[PDB]
């Protein structure tokens, strides 16, 4: 019947993205892969790591702004 034709992902920033097979999502975050099995189904692999503990107080009040980490989604300061 109906089968998977792609990987419907959601970025941490609030964005539902459509990846086809062998497609990936280029964003500074936990890398999103979309692959297909030998049966034709699509798998959404999230390449995830551990982000460094962040002091949001050590930012902002100290005169900084909070950015996004490349390679994983977490809080960081300029």
């Amino acid at each position: 019947g109906s089968m998977a034709t792609a990987c419907t992902i959601q970025l941490r920033g609030g964005q539902i993205m459509t990846l086809k097979r062998d497609e990936t999502l280029q964003d500074g975050c936990d890398t999103h892969f979309c692959k297909v099995n030998e049966r034709g189904e699509y798998f959404w692999e999230k390449r995830v790591t551990g982000c460094p503990p962040f002091d949001e107080h050590k930012c902002l009040a100290e005169g900084g702004k909070i950015m996004k980490i490349p390679g994983t989604c977490c809080d960081t300061c300029e």
